[PDB]
């Protein structure tokens, strides 16, 4: 009718083996046996069992502390003859057992412009760890792929990463990176989950054209119609950021020549001095427009 305490408590590890002997429970004055009450939680009941006879309490099943980290079990002393309750306060630890996970709504495909400025966020991502304290905060790094160090991860609320512009980006050096992206808990030791944030870099009308002959041209024609000079310049960006304009912007006042805007090839109009001083502008067709002069000398 009297138990060897006012109440039992006990401290056990999640995952502790199947079978452990956790507490005692000890009634006396008739044969004594121990059982839950009707009341314990089917959950608690799971978990643990008592021994009739010993008053005994084992670990029964796998306990889990990400699915509850404290039981109360009320224990019935029968001896035979309402019989006395005493209450059992189990607490449950934590281990180290889960890694972080990524949420989907993590970026793992963008598109930066390569004039993104430095600290200009271009992604997030979000990981979550249920275990707890240390156990369970995140913090981010980007393990590989990040050349020439690009970009920056930087960690909030044990749970965000924010991708930022680092260094200057430049399309014409590198136009993609691979960035693996990895979430770290903060156990000792710690547990690790990676995820590929894929990035392409795009284009900016940065590169002037470039003329082929860095001194210009120095021609002589004896012809209507007759082809003088291919004026060739290249530009270092892509699509409409390297497709070339050509003009004769001066010194074809008697209307002499013609220059083809695509080709760049400079002609004798079907149709007087000895001597012409062309000066040629090309144009990209990017945005701003950029362009590069030459000088075309015709002697006739
Ligand atoms: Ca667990
Ligand atoms: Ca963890
Ligand atoms: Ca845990
Ligand atoms: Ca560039
Ligand atoms: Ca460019
Ligand atoms: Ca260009």
């Amino acid at each position: 009718v009297q138990f060897s305490n006012a109440s039992y408590e006990a401290v056990i590890m999640e995952n502790l083996a199947l079978g452990t002997e956790i507490v005692r429970v000890q009634a006396y004055s008739n044969q004594i046996t121990y059982r839950f009450d009707a009341y314990t939680s089917a959950q608690a009941k799971a978990l643990f069992k008592i021994d009739a006879i010993t008053g005994v309490i084992t670990v029964k099943g796998l306990v889990d502390r990400e699915k509850g980290d404290f039981y109360t079990l009320t224990v019935v002393a029968d001896d035979g003859g309402v019989d006395s309750t005493v209450k059992v306060y189990i607490t449950v630890l934590d281990e180290n057992d889960n890694s972080p996970r990524f949420d989907f709504t993590s970026d793992s495909a963008i598109s930066v412009p390569e004039d993104c400025p430095v600290g200009q966020r271009v992604a997030t991502v979000k990981a979550r760890d249920p275990d707890a304290g240390s156990n369970g905060q995140v913090v981010f790094s980007l393990a590989s792929g990040n050349i020439a160090g690009a970009f920056e991860i930087i960690t909030s609320n044990d749970s965000i990463g924010e991708v930022f512009v680092a260094k200057p980006l430049d399309r014409e050096e590198l136009d993609h990176y691979i960035l693996k992206v990895v979430a770290s808990d903060r156990g000792t030791p710690p547990r690790k989950k990676d995820h590929i944030l894929q990035v392409t870099i795009l284009d900016v009308n940065d590169n002037p054209p470039v003329i082929e002959s860095p001194f210009g041209y120095n021609v002589s024609v004896n012809e209507g119609g007759t082809s003088v000079v291919q004026v060739r310049a290249t530009d270092r960006d892509i699509g409409i950021n390297s497709v070339l304009s050509y003009y004769i912007t001066e010194g074809n006042e008697d209307m002499t020549f013609r220059m083809d805007r695509i080709s760049g090839e400079i002609a004798t109009r079907p149709a007087r001095q000895n001597f012409y001083h062309l000066v040629v502008t090309v144009e990209d067709e990017g945005t701003p427009t950029l362009s590069a002069t030459t000088h075309v000398y015709v002697t006739i």
